[PDB]
């Protein structure tokens, strides 16, 4: 389906927001099935490490985090499901490192970027 610049209805600012928060400092620390325990149970079979070790190359030259930034909120359609996301600035010491957290209305994650 049509997959949005925005939160269409099923989903809460707030909600979204904190669904997102959480689950980037659980990828910080090199969490593997605490980290899958975000996503869908089908995810968490469908995970690399590679998902948190190339990430940590990244991370490694961005510094601790500091505070989260602006959050763009998304949205999206699979064929009957809706799905709400947040691009969501986190103010490493070093680097805006800016984690795109989109999920279903059950709420396990979908499509975790940076």
């Amino acid at each position: 389906g049509e997959i949005l610049k925005e939160l269409p209805e099923g989903f809460d600012k707030e909600t979204v927001r904190k669904q997102a928060m959480e689950d980037i400092e659980i990828a910080q620390s090199k969490d593997y099935e605490s980290w899958k325990s975000r996503f869908t149970k089908d995810l968490q079979s469908s995970l690399t490490e590679e998902s948190y070790d190339s990430y940590l190359k990244i991370l490694e030259k961005q510094g601790e985090f500091k505070e989260f930034g602006k959050c763009t909120y998304l949205g999206q359609i699979k064929d009957n499901k809706k799905y709400g996301g947040v691009i969501i600035v986190v103010k490493y010491e070093e680097g805006n490192v800016n984690y795109s957290l989109a999920y279903d209305e059950d709420m396990n994650l979908v499509s975790f970027t940076m």
